[PDB]
């Protein structure tokens, strides 16, 4: 019997830097509600325009000594618009926002496929999203880079130059968007040690 966490990250010695395991009841915005264990991410806002956009940081940021880190967050309902964005953002980046809209954070988001890097405009980065779809985010933290990753299958390089201690964040705008993250408790879809493996 192997402990999941650590089999993907040899190194990382939890007592110094604990590695995230689910999403914080604190370091969130507040039209974002938790449950199954802070696991699962419902959107609870107005969800009329971007002023109602509402992100959650997991509670811990990636250990620099995972080398590689990975999430996946499943899309359990679009709601009204699936307008949700996955990805990144450093300790105290507002959460009023879908991640990659402010500096210091990095998005995917679902409704038209862009990547959002630190506050620059989107660009055309990959797939739309939506209910029944898994997004993983990896991290590659020895060359600073983060690709994504949809139903098992790698995306391009969307972020170059990452900062580290970065934060597994998820944001969500409208109505009924609900989404899980699989923090590395559950097999992953996409195969994530093959990857691995080469760094």
């Amino acid at each position: 019997l192997q402990r999941r966490l650590k089999r993907l990250y040899p190194a990382v010695d939890e007592q110094e830097t604990p590695l995230p395991r689910s999403w914080s009841p604190k370091d969130k915005f507040s039209y974002i509600g938790l449950s199954q264990n802070n696991l699962r991410v419902h959107y609870k806002g107005h969800g009329k325009t971007p002023k109602d956009a509402a992100s959650v940081r997991a509670t811990h940021p990636i250990p620099a000594a995972c080398g590689i880190y990975y999430f996946e967050v499943k899309i359990v309902s679009k709601g009204r618009d699936g307008y949700m964005g996955i990805g990144l953002s450093a300790q105290g980046v507002n959460m009023n926002r879908l991640p990659g809209w402010d500096k210091h954070s990095y998005g995917y988001h679902g409704d038209d496929g862009h990547s959002f890097c630190s506050s620059g405009t989107g660009q055309p980065y990959g797939p739309t999203f939506t209910t029944g779809d898994v997004i993983g985010c990896c991290v590659n933290l020895i060359n600073n880079t983060c690709f994504y990753t949809k139903n098992g299958h790698s995306l391009g390089i969307a972020f170059t130059d990452l900062p580290p201690n970065l934060y597994p964040t998820v944001g969500l705008q409208t109505p009924g968007e609900v989404v899980d993250a699989n923090f590395g408790q559950h097999p992953f879809v996409f195969d994530i040690e093959d990857y691995m493996r080469e760094w």
